[PDB]
């Protein structure tokens, strides 16, 4: 899968993270070696989010 949707709201102010809202669509482009964080892209930009806060649309 390449297209995902946010499962839960996630908000962070740190650099490189991306804020996402439940139901918001996102494309995943990369992840950490530990798999706990995913690099997501939305209409708001690109940044890192918790990998267990998203789920495939497919």
């Amino acid at each position: 899968p390449n297209l995902f949707v946010a499962l839960y709201d996630f908000e962070s102010r740190t650099e490189n993270t991306l804020s996402i809202t439940k139901g918001e669509k996102l494309r995943v482009l990369n992840n950490t070696e530990n798999g706990e964080w995913c690099e997501a892209q939305t209409k708001n930009g690109q940044g890192w989010v918790p990998s267990n806060y998203i789920t495939p649309v497919n």
